[PDB]
RNA sequence: CGG
């Protein structure tokens, strides 16, 4: 049947100038040495990505799918969802969102300038009046930082971003935002990934794991997922949306956005030229996360049925997936996964790496992270979330005239606070830089999965207690996997090894303590791992007085 | 570019 794309031969052009690094990285050249390995994907590599994702799809459904789709619609039907006022939608546009072709940008939209509010009204009326004319879209390459891996080809080609003009995005939100906040949770319940913090993700997986008489786990990820999404898949997304109780005006807008935007359309590069046509998901539209998550859930739950996965518990995180099931013995389990992959491939969701059965929770990696284990202050086992730090370390080293890495550092410190690599390496480097800049008591802003919240470095110990618990300051005896991986990653980026970080950290601690106040609370809590005479830490009054539920839900 |  359908091709994912077709191209004119016009280049994918850059959204402005694309920054290369500088000869000195003053913030990060005491963190690591191999700055040559850190790189940023650019539009120069866009064509190679385009070759890798242009292919022919041949979806083939079956009773298992149909049965699942059916159940998902009955679940959707228990949702009622309102329209958003043009104004409400305007004010959810982010502060630096790409400006519109019709001579205004995000400032005008969020302030509700009349010029802007006007253009958008007319755009909405055209949605309601015309359910057919394709809507044009811009195509850009994403700028994104990685460490080179010669094992996996050297340098990654940039992924493709495909979005309509600002005005349409606002209309998108009007028609569909309230649904994005309610549907995924409603059809998937506890399987919905983006509702849990790290400690909750870990708790869920453990409960899941212990509930089985004899558990088996595996993860799945679809190769180039957005290009594998079919016109049919997209129309089937519409019907899932339509199964909620909605005002009539939503339905028309939703339906019109589907046929004119979501199922496909022409693509223009930044220079204005016609670039290609698209019959797959455009990553850049409002329905991207919801769509991926839901369409992934359907296919996956079908494939579980297709393959005989017994008593599955799922966690869906976009196109990443984990399933914890009752094992049928390794002979059968291996067969069943081949079947799963076979079904998923029939549903047009082929794998990147073939999945594999596992019987130890530390060896399953999904949503870029994994559960590991260490000992707590009282000798008991303590389970927590962590990840390969390679890419975090690389991003910690991205400095340009326009961009600072301190934000990245913070993001990781908060998300992965219990990790040996955050405690020994990142926390040590973070606090050291800020002390010396004399900017310890100055807010930064941290963004995990969507929005951006302001944080004061001196509040980390409270925020970490609230979010990860007080054991997060006291854990020891990390696992072989986790020790091996951290050492290896530090070697690979030319950063000092752990024993050096022990030295630097003692020194940082002392400085923090000598400044007294909150700084010294940072010193005692965050760096107690670093001294022989470990102190007695106690819950922090500050912590109880805190609401963080907006951060990961 | 979107949650
Ligand atoms: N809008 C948007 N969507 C993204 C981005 N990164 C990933 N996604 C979506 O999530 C899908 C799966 O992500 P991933 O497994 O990391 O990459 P892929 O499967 O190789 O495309 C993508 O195909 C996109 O639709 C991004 O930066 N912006
Ligand atoms: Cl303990
Ligand atoms: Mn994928
Ligand atoms: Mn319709
Ligand atoms: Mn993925």
């Amino acid at each position: 049947s359908s091709m994912s794309y077709s191209w004119t031969g016009a280049l994918i052009t850059p959204c402005g100038p694309e920054e290369e690094k500088l000869p000195i990285n003053p913030l990060s050249n005491s963190l690591l040495r191999y700055h040559n390995k850190v790189y940023c994907t650019t539009s120069k590599s866009a064509s190679q990505r385009a070759k890798k994702v242009t292919f022919d799809r041949t979806q083939v459904l079956d009773a298992h799918y149909d049965s699942v789709l059916k159940d998902i619609k009955l679940a959707a039907s228990k949702v009622s969802a309102r329209l958003l006022t043009l104004q409400q939608a305007c004010q959810l546009t982010p502060p630096h969102s790409a400006r519109s072709k019709y001579g205004f940008g995000a400032k005008e939209v969020r302030s509700l300038s009349g010029r802007a509010v006007n253009h958008i009204k007319s755009v909405w009326k055209d949605l309601l009046e015309d359910p057919q004319t394709p809507i044009p879209t811009t195509i850009m390459a994403k700028n994104e930082v990685f460490c080179v891996d010669p094992a996996k080809g050297g340098k990654k080609p940039a992924r493709l971003i495909v979005y309509p003009d600002l005005g349409v995005r606002v209309c998108e939100k009007m028609a569909l935002y309230d649904i994005t906040q309610k549907l995924p949770q409603a059809v998937m319940g506890a399987s919905y990934g983006f509702q849990y913090s790290p400690a909750q993700r870990v708790e869920y997986l453990l409960k899941a794991w212990a509930e089985k008489k004899d558990p088996m786990g595996f993860s799945y990820d679809t190769r180039h997922f957005d290009s594998t999404v079919t016109e049919r898949d997209i129309r089937t997304e519409e019907s899932i949306y339509q199964a909620c109780s909605l005002p009539e005006e939503a339905r028309t807008a939703i339906h019109s956005l589907t046929e004119r935007l979501y199922v496909g359309g022409p693509m223009f590069n930044s220079k204005g030229q016609t670039c290609g046509y698209r019959r797959c998901r455009a990553s850049g539209v409002l329905t991207t996360s919801m769509g991926n998550t839901i369409t992934c859930y359907v296919k996956a739950l079908a494939a579980c049925k297709a393959a005989g996965i017994v008593a599955p518990t799922m966690l869906v995180c976009g196109d990443d997936l984990i399933v914890i099931s009752e094992s049928q013995g390794t002979e059968e389990d291996e067969r069943n996964l081949r079947a799963f992959t076979e079904a998923m491939t029939r549903y047009s969701a082929p794998p990147g790496d073939p999945p594999r059965p596992e019987y130890d929770l530390e060896l399953i990696t999904s949503c870029s992270s994994n559960v590991s284990v260490a000992l707590g202050p009282r000798g008991r086992r303590r389970y927590y979330l962590t990840r390969d730090p390679t890419t975090p370390l690389a991003r910690a080293a991205w400095e340009t005239v326009r961009h600072s890495p301190i934000n990245s550092w913070l993001g990781n410190i908060i998300q992965y606070a219990p990790t040996i690599w955050v405690r020994m390496v990142l926390m040590t480097h973070f606090f050291s830089i800020l002390m010396v800049q004399d900017t310890l008591d100055q807010n930064l802003n941290f963004e995990m999965y969507g929005s951006v919240y302001s944080v004061n470095p001196l509040d980390l110990p409270a925020i970490i207690e609230r979010l990860h618990g007080l054991d997060a300051f006291s854990m020891h005896t990390y696992s072989h996997h986790e020790l091996t991986r951290v050492a290896s990653a530090l070697r690979k980026l030319g950063a000092p090894p752990l024993r050096v970080w022990k030295s630097r950290a003692r020194a940082v601690r002392a400085s923090l303590i000598s400044r007294g106040g909150k700084a010294a609370v940072c010193g005692r809590y965050l760096f107690n791992w670093a001294v022989k005479t470990k102190l007695k830490l106690t819950p922090l009054p500050e912590a109880r007085l805190l609401d963080l539920s907006s951060w990961f839900t």
